[PDB]
């Protein structure tokens, strides 16, 4: 069960590298599959400091882009800073010039250093504010700065967009009170910026007319939006004004538990259903999907109301193994939980469970007042142990009835396993290797799979270990995790948040 | 996965049987433990209709005591209807006299002591009970009824729950309404005088009522070395109702208060005023509960939802065909083994915080600045409409104190189906199962050399009506593994029993 870090190896995630000037070349060890051809493409702090003025949270430090690109066995990686507006200020005048999430500057943060995405033929880098940046997938040169702000009303947007099949692009943003779903449509003939024919589709209310809760990531299906309304308020009286940095802003409502909403994303329409259920903080949603007349759920969830950010400043995410352990003994659990939301209200059951679905033991309760209260299905818990950064096979099971999802395993929020979880049995498998420290792993399809996990995943796994290639790309069987190859470099690769893969 | 029972075997489980004069003997497959000494005794309901007057709840039924003798890899059966009130008095009138759960008679308010449930061990005397202020009083030996007692002669209680705790020592505390608290009665072992213990029964403490006139319905308590642990569900007695009406008809769910849970120090007899809360649910049966560091652990077998569960075992409706027992069970609670852990030192400075700090849990308790402590639990067995209930541990040896194991018996949409164990530790379990076969509680009995939690056998009644077969037997399995060790056959019918206890001898 419980593993251990003496050796502090996974603070190599958390110190400042060089970019390259060009491509390594990755040693490789086992058999990178042939029909593997592409990039992945990933987004990380990179600069952690700026001379002897330090950033303090993990989400402050300056972005960096990396790539490892795959062609015919073989494996390049490459990374470059992008070139916000944080980061050419703050290489001009030799110091911090804008405030980031927990570090105040002595101006929104541009600061990509969260994910990348595909609108039209284009990539951007984003954060969660209203600045994405246009970057150069082949080169990873910065190309342009884009505010939202100027397509549509909203303050900032997530780094988690969904993507349909056809390159629809929807995102979730704070309108300062209510939630925008802001639509980006494919690139059409005309062949003019998708951006600007940008819009909002639907407005989702909001459960404190001053404070609007943080929103990480959202569900999405065919027919349905979901969005989850966490008591991790933003206290839009501190936010507004000003020593102050964006933590600073953030507070915990202790009585509203967890609200949910669902709108029809065809008729777009909010559906004034009031589910509730009791208080968990909520970055990621894993997938989400249709079944009879019910939504179906899945989360990865932290038990409680204080805010795990809480728990990210690098000075913490810094120290010896014991007590990481015990800085994170009074912190929400992690627990993968299935939510079933009726979307059929019959009066006729006030006091009864609606969740008559014969797979699960998720409940709904409809209330006399109408709130239809919620109770989990569990999925996955581990004492300290999340099952998080989750992925799924996207392109073919996002929105959609699934068995599989895969997450980067944390222990007291360090990273040190891979996971795969099959929803519906709940069998877990788990890759795993001493003072090797993984990212979020990416699932790529065999291209003519027929079947949900014939695959790979892809992760960059970091492993300083002083006998040992400092980091490598590891590619396990989506089947059962085993390993198939890695891809070994000379140098220290910082901690990443999420990315794509994109075919060549 | 899903086992089904379009046979429809399950309805012998609620039909009528007559008793017997003297012991059978049993037919003996496999092996009976040769240090198997002693008689399970259990009791359940076992005439479900008189004349043509029919009972209607699963808790109506009069009730009927089995004992099952155990003797050199030898086995009898025996039962004897338990000669109550209500079942005198309806043998007398040949009609239904006394109001049972949930069917009224028709012609001050004479309470039932029809005792279905369960029968315990009160210093050298057993009684069988229900859940009201009588028990009565019972020979282990020869099934014969002794006497009627009435415990608010007594104590202060309107009635007593029929799963009292019972410490080493033969020490009984039980839990009871009193219209409006919640009191825990003691009573002690025999003492040298000699004199009945139940005349030195006494309340030790009291909890308090979340709704000044309306108590919650408890069916059960946890108890450690050193804690008391009542679980408040918002199931509700509505007292205006209370005092044609049966009891069922006095149930009612409150929407808005959730659970409540609250702890008491045994020994200094005090209530603590922790203002434990939670989401809402059903609670029938503790597994088990234990001191760990500042924390109890609290070991539930938990129905999610506040729709009183009892609305769901009308005989009327176990008695369908399987198709519609299925359908009757959609949207009833769904069943989940839950483990909450309860801080015993609650320091302020820990506001908005998980106070759960032990390492092998994902249970959490969060202070509130209104000082409340909400909890969530940790599950440790779910399964959609399949129920781990009616649980028992190694008692003697770990009630109360740290564990690893429980058995249970599995319901399949409330049909009992198979038989369970459980490590609440690692949540592996362990299933027997088979066609057709509908067992009761196993009930764990020990090794005289074990050395492990484990070490010992299960018994369960398991009620076998295919056509070519015999119709019911005691089933033994090892508690190691559920790995089938004996069965004890018999060629009479059991109908369905709640509760019991193995008396060694
Ligand atoms: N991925 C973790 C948080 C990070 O993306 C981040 C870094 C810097 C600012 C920021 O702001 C979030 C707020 C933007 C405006 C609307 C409210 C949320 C968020
Ligand atoms: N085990 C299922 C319920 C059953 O024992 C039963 C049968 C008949 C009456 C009754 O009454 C419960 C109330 C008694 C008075 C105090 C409140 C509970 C309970
Ligand atoms: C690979 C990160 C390891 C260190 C931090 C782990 C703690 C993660 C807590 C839950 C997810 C937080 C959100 C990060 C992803 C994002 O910024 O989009
Ligand atoms: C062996 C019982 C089978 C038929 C009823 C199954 C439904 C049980 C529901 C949960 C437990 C309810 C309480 C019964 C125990 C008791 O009366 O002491
Ligand atoms: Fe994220
Ligand atoms: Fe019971």
């Amino acid at each position: 069960s419980q593993v251990e870090h003496p050796a502090g190896g996974y603070k190599k995630l958390f110190e400042t590298v060089e970019e390259l000037s060009s491509p390594l070349t990755a040693h490789v060890t086992g058999r990178i599959p042939l029909w593997l051809t592409g990039s992945l493409l990933r987004c990380g702090p990179g600069l952690f400091e700026v001379g002897s003025e330090p950033f303090y949270h993990l989400f402050d430090g300056q972005a960096l882009l990396h790539k490892f690109d795959f062609k015919e066995g073989h494996v390049t990686y490459h990374r470059r800073f992008i070139r916000t507006d944080a980061y050419v200020r703050a290489m001009t005048e030799k110091r911090i010039v804008i405030t980031e999430f927990g570090t105040c500057a002595f101006e929104v943060t541009d600061n990509a250093l969260v994910n990348i995405y595909p609108v039209g033929e284009d990539y951007y880098a984003c954060t969660e504010t209203n600045f994405i940046t246009k970057v150069n997938p082949e080169t990873l040169e910065t190309i342009k700065q884009v505010d939202l702000c100027n397509y549509v009303s909203v303050n900032g947007a997530t780094a988690h967009p969904h993507i349909e099949n056809d390159g629809t692009v929807y995102n979730i943003g704070n309108c300062f009170i209510a939630y925008n779903i802001v639509k980006i449509p494919p690139l059409q003939a005309d062949k003019e910026d998708p951006i600007s024919k940008s819009e909002i589709v639907v407005q989702f209310p909001c459960s404190d007319r001053f404070k609007p809760s943080y929103v990480h990531s959202f569900g999405l299906t065919p027919n349905y939006i979901v969005f989850v309304e966490t008591p991790v308020k933003i206290n839009l009286f501190k936010f507004l004004s000003s020593g102050a940095n964006y933590m600073d802003c953030f507070e915990s409502n202790e009585t509203m538990g967890v609200w949910l909403h669902i709108a029809d994303k065809k008729r777009k329409k909010y559906i004034n259903n009031k589910y509730r259920t009791s208080p968990f903080n909520l970055f990621h949603h894993i997938n989400t999907y249709e079944d009879h007349e019910f939504l179906i759920v899945d989360l990865c969830c932290w038990k409680g109301f204080e805010f795990v950010y809480n728990y990210l400043y690098l000075a913490n995410l810094r120290e010896n193994w014991e007590e990481v352990k015990k800085n994170a003994r009074k912190a929400p659990q992690p627990e993968v939980r299935r939510y079933v939301l009726p979307l059929n209200i019959d009066k006729a059951d006030t006091g009864k469970n609606l969740v008559t679905l014969p797979n699960t033991t998720a409940t709904a309760i409809l209330c006399s007042d109408e709130t239809i209260w919620l109770e989990p299905e569990v999925l996955f818990s581990g004492p300290r142990q999340a099952f998080e950064f989750p992925q799924i096979n996207y392109q073919k099971y996002g929105g959609k009835p699934y068995t599989y999802a895969y997450g980067l395993g944390l222990n007291h929020f360090v990273p040190d396993r891979l996971c795969k979880l099959n929803v519906k049995t709940k069998e877990t498998w788990v890759w795993q290797e001493p003072d090797s420290y993984p990212s979020e792993p990416i699932f790529v399809s065999h291209p003519d799979a027929l079947e949900e996990d014939d695959g790979v995943v892809l992760s960059v796994v970091v492993s300083p270990g002083a006998g040992q290639k400092p980091a490598y790309l590891l590619i396990l069987n989506a089947k059962d995790l085993s390993e198939v190859a890695r891809a070994e470099v000379e140098i220290n690769i910082p901690v990443t948040f999420h990315g794509l893969f994109k075919k060549s």
